[PDB]
């Protein structure tokens, strides 16, 4: 239409209403140029002319040190922290997974990209301590599902944003505002495949929802396999999603900072829950920016359930 | 390219080896475009102004007629068959959804179509009878995945190809020729939720996925929820597949002459085997266009393993 | 829509009209994919990852013997025919311009791509020989304009054929069918910086346009510089277009074969008028593949001014 | 590409050299959507279910307003100016044309638009009189052509930069900085037709230009009809560009404000000269907005003897 509301738009204006200086909305425009690339790539994976983890966090680092907004750097595939060049800082610490879950191209990608960001707290030269910050700390965090359609969700104080990329024009539009999850769902995503080294805990539940004690109808089970994926439809039906220690550590397998961390802001945000089964995902202070957290999430029923049985039979 | 490998050019390629009339072709170009005009559609799920199932059939319907290559269509979403107007009819019989696991314009929408081709062999005028016929004398089959990327595995009676959409050119590009599944997997696909339906034949396949005897690794689970996805992923990554019997569904809920008889070609066509536990699905006679079967699919030792269990009639 | 007419689907129907075997209906689907193709490499051309007159040549080139419709090809830049491997030979002779007026990439090209098809009549092994006709033998004409839309213009017995290429699905959609051009314009076309090399014919009709004899509103003028730009100006617009001698010979510049023969059937097929101020365009039997002629053509009336200037203040 | 220098990429990092607020940055990037709507929009022209220059209105003014940059807008299709909300409202005064030179749904269209870019000097409240600056004053200016590649040229304090828009990632890409045109070209570009309301200045370089007295070679002619494909034409391969008088049009027909101050300022930024035969282009200091200028522009030789003839008035 003739007044289309795009996501630079949307970060415009309630940055306007925050009064900030705008230098997240540099931050969020080099962030969805990245996407917007990452998601074409992922198109043609099959035609080549690869190493799209590697392409996909280089295209990342250079939009972020190119948008004037971040000072501080974190990846998934990239080993310690990333300060930015000087001569193009900003107030902004960002952690992101560039890319998750692929390199299969030739016949089958799934994939997205996850990001947080803090501000920097400290007046000290940056390093990596200023990214060890407890996830609750973060001023915006959220995802890219590159699916059949490619789809950016947003999570800020106001809550979580929906927008998908409208090739034609090569922006994203609006789509969703204000984005609430269900109290309680239908549908449970883990890998069921190990099932040997769960918790009592993790185990019951899974029974609960497979014979339920009311004999009410069983929950549908869903698991993609994609993190990003499994989190996005947790977002949209409503249900719980899964992944627990097995065999990793009391800590489980997904980085803390740039994979729980959002996506537990992200479901905070939409009005559900995110837990290690200990304490709230987002409460965790991180003592290495690599470090894994076990991560129970998804509608605020179905993670109460998870922790009652995590209160009685478990451990 | 200079030298584009497209799947018009492919078709019309390995149907001059069998000497053929040219119809085939022109079906698979009209296929073409109905799953491009689909795929764009999909692009922009929430931004362009519901009902895609119906708009789905409609196109892929008409496309079909105007191939005049088919004179019998039968659609999912359509309850008897559709006879082509002699004007526009040409000799094969198309069974296809259009789409198939949809609808949500907040968000997420994960979807394929599925089509099978068989020759009329009768005599008679054509109708809806011309469309029983067993899946081991399908012409062509194969689906169209609407994922990260928009890919066409197209089987014939040389093998399985994969077509990749060139977004940029708007053809199907060749990107695996003569596609083989592997012969043992580590993925399991299948609905975990169900589990209180299962006959014990499912549950001991199960088990011994999670908790094998031999004290190798248990297998991955993973389970989407559409069926090209999870089909899609059993090919290109190797295992098996489930969907066989519930109480809401004593005969299966996947249906023969569309769903379960084009995959079950792909898959003997890529080395892999499809049982309904009674009987391979390619050699089942159906009876109703609409009627139902269970599907068990995928490399051939899964199978083979799920059938050892299920002939032995244990516990 | 639901019932999209595209090119595919209209040369199929005018083909069943005519009891053909869809030969031709191969290879303008050649033709098409070859046309997306160079579309969206002008689309990028600044983005180099050039040559790209040679790139469409090959990319047309290999699309034509691909089609299973062609026997003997010529090419503005190839040197003599091009005789298709008799593993792939097809009943047509095809002449072509696949590129026309480029190679300044870096900010600008202005391109089209011509083409014209004629059965062959002969029954010898086919050589430079069979595309030596007179265009009036033509089955097929046209031309693609690379513009602010990309558009194939087709000229058949049914008349002239307007198509749009929709980048959202990557077909061409019909958009006028039976284009007439005026009786009478307002606008001529013709490079003007020479002037001094002129006919007196050229100079006292374009004199007649500048200065009216009648006082009447004078003539507009228009000249892009690339030809099929100012072929398709002047087949909506209404007018003339004009390129005669000008210190090359009696015989002009522009190509007889794949550059005047395919405008001057389109022109004839829209009612306009293509002549060379001796003999009609139409009726010139060509001795060289890479014979010059000289061309006037556009609306009749405008035409049949320039004729009447011919005949009386000219020479 | 792992470091795309995108257009917002690139005012961002040239305006950190000049301690600008950043207003500038989120104007351009509010053009940058619309202009990409609109050459979508275009094209599918004949495809997409008229009015294209309203729309196109419409939607310029509606994301120049979000960019909060702008306080006063003023366009071609609009009668007076029009003063942005205060919520919404920025330093700067924006000059535009949306489209120009188009409307043909059949076929053809041919358009572009133009913008430039003053920053309000005055501190009376935002209002009309704030866009009578002369054009020595633009703070940036440029023009979007829809042709066979979308194109931006931006001018600015430190020159002419080339945009090419990638529709792979929907965003623009530098091609070539530091535009340059040449001092001596070889086309001449003007409506010839008028030739009847030439006051003799035009008419004695014009034929200079067709017949040369030193026996060197004589200017190609060249003309569109479209203004911003023939001045983009003018840069990129040099030469003269002409519209001063007719009979219909004492002043000319172009607008200073919209059309001949952006034209005219790339212009002496890319190391042309642009004049009105009277005065400089950029030194002229427009009464009403919407006041019309003849205007002769190109490479620096062509205009500055185009000057000697107007000077000597001559024969
Ligand atoms: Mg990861
Ligand atoms: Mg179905
Ligand atoms: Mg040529
Ligand atoms: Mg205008």
């Amino acid at each position: 239409d003739t007044d289309v509301n795009t996501l630079t738009r949307f970060v415009m204006e309630e940055g306007r209403k925050a009064r900030g200086t705008g230098e997240l909305t540099q931050l969020l425009n080099s962030l969805c140029t990245a996407v917007k690339a990452i998601s074409s790539a992922v198109r043609k994976a099959g035609i080549a002319h690869k190493k799209l983890d590697v392409l996909s966090n280089d295209l990342v680092m250079n939009m972020l040190k190119s948008s004037f907004a971040t000072c501080v750097l974190v990846s998934e595939e990239d080993k310690h922290a990333i300060i930015v060049e000087p001569e193009k800082r900003g107030k902004y610490v960002v952690c992101f997974d560039p890319l998750d879950g692929s390199s299969n191209i030739d016949c089958l990608v799934s994939v997205g990209t996850i990001f947080g960001i803090y501000r920097k707290k400290s007046t000290d030269e940056p390093s990596e301590k200023d990214a060890l910050q407890p996830g609750r700390n973060l001023v915006a965090a959220g995802y890219a599902l590159y699916g059949s359609a490619t789809m950016l969700v947003l999570a800020m104080d106001c809550g979580v944003n929906c927008f998908m990329l409208d090739p034609a024009i090569g922006e994203f539009i609006l789509v969703d505002k204000d984005v609430k999850i269900k109290k309680k769902g239908k549908i449970y995503s883990l890998n069921e495949g190990y099932a040997r080294d769960f918790d009592p805990a993790v185990t019951e539940y899974i029974q609960r929802k497979k014979f339920p004690p009311d004999n009410s109808a069983p929950y549908g089970a869903r698991y993609v396999g994609s993190m990003v994926a499994d989190v996005h439809r947790t977002l949209v039906y409503g249900g719980i999603f899964l992944y627990p220690a097995n065999k990793k550590s009391p800590n489980g397998k997904l980085r803390l900072l740039y994979e729980c961390n959002p996506m537990a802001y992200v479901m905070e945000k939409a009005g559900g829950m995110a837990t290690t089964g200990k304490e709230a995902v987002l409460d965790v202070i991180p003592t290495d920016i690599h470090q894994r957290a076990p991560v129970i999430l998804g509608s605020p029923d179905d993670v109460l359930e998870f922790l009652k049985v995590y209160e009685k039979h478990s451990a």
